[PDB]
């Protein structure tokens, strides 16, 4: 058959650290919901341990979180529109450099940041007339690093 | 710090250019594959969609976003590594798509699953390596399937 | 002033695996290609070789690490924007490799060049937008090449 | 044999995204760099464009898109495989760059290069393997780097 060549979309980041684990979901239809797992409290301190991701039912995804610290507070984030853009805080965490808070913004709404906005500031951009479709990193015990699958609308 | 963070070298594509990119590459070892088909098993299977998973939740489904009605499914319990996939393409109500599809680990092989015609395609990785995700190209069908892989 | 940094989409690749992996993707429009062959016009052509170029310095050239003389060369001067490039594909000594290849722009073609026989491949990007690299697999020939394409 | 081709593993980018996003993976060892920047070697250093090569033919010149008068060049000669990339990312009108720069081989250190000052970067790669090639993001100046690496 004819070999027409397959594309793969353009890359945004990653930002962060090496982590043990390359990790990448990009589904077929919009990205809809987002839930942050963390350790501690929001009167306290929050640890960010875990992202889920997911498009409509059946497509999801868990990255970071393998470790035995026990999850004591979710954030779940329903995404209305397209994401345009992540920002976030990057610090230390029991010996690692790792995701500490988080911010997805679409071109009708803002959500966040969520966790410890301490630390090292980042901030995934894409041009004008795209959007995010997907999300990539290193993860481990944590989220040691994001990036983002980008195209235009 | 900015220490660079790594992607995992890939094999592929192969196949066609599809509406869609996808990509599926879980933290924890792939364990479940779901074909879903048009036709029937007695007769020509058409393969429409894939599902990938990884326990505990993780998974995802690529092509199967039309309207044709699926009649039939397989799946496929990962036991093992996978280290290499192969399969056929063929045309299908105009589009060249996945039409067939084996998967083989160290300690099985699987499949082929579909139709058995077309040109044939192998994913192979370098001796030592593991396939731990795959990514592509979908729409209706399964366009394109390409592979991420690393050290054992 | 602190964004993450950004890497091209991708177009490919097609052909097949070979030893080493190869990328060129320059800062500035790729203007020349030089393609080497063994063989002669008269006959049939070999493709061995592929020298991407922009302007003066930033050169490359993939293929043709082996012994086989060259005997035929074909320069490329490219004129506008690169929007497709396409072939033939075809065993050689062994090895299936790229043997015929052409560029266009968006007013006009180039080539094909080499031998037009075997299996065809097609890289197309989305409208709107331009191939500024291109990527693939070599040794002593071309075996698998694929493009880097943005906006225009 | 019919293979689908593959592509190496990748290791960053580091430091802020830029106008031209490069690449440059030869098939031959990089057995030469060259540092470009405008200042003094006695005073302060500004790290302009980075020359990557291999052989006579193999090169390519990211950054140094400006009109910036450069005044010193730093080479440097790899003698091994290069293991490990370092620097600091630091502003220069206007832009975050790199600033400072240190390759690491399998049998030496050439480096730090540039200006000290800024935020740390590190790219290193798993044991075993060695950095084939590089990819970043570049304007006037280099804005991201990036490595291409493999088994060795
Ligand atoms: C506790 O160590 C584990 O978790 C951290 C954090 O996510 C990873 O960086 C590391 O590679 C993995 O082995
Ligand atoms: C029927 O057309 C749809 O499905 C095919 C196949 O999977 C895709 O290639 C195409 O882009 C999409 O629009
Ligand atoms: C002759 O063998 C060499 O050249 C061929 C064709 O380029 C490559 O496929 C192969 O890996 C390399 O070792
Ligand atoms: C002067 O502006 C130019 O050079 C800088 C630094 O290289 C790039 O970041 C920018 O995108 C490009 O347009």
């Amino acid at each position: 058959a004819l070999q027409l060549a397959a594309h793969s979309d353009a890359r945004s980041g990653p930002v962060g650290s090496n982590g043990g684990q390359f990790w990448s979901f990009r589904p077929v239809r919009p990205l809809n919901k987002i839930v942050l797992s963390f350790s501690g409290s929001p009167d306290q301190t929050l640890n960010l341990i875990s992202i889920t991701f997911s498009s409509n039912p059946t497509d999801i995804i868990t990255v970071g979180g393998v470790g035995p610290e026990p999850l004591t507070y979710t954030e779940t984030v329903n995404i209305d529109g397209d994401i345009i853009e992540i920002s976030g805080m990057i610090a230390n965490y029991k010996g690692y450099n790792v995701i500490r808070s988080i911010k997805f913004t679409t071109n009708k709404k803002e959500y966040g940041p969520y966790g410890a906005n301490a630390g090292t500031p980042f901030n995934i951009k894409i041009p004008d007339g795209n959007k995010i479709v997907g999300f990539f990193g290193n993860s481990g015990w944590y989220v040691d690093a994001i990036g983002a699958y980008y195209t235009a609308k």
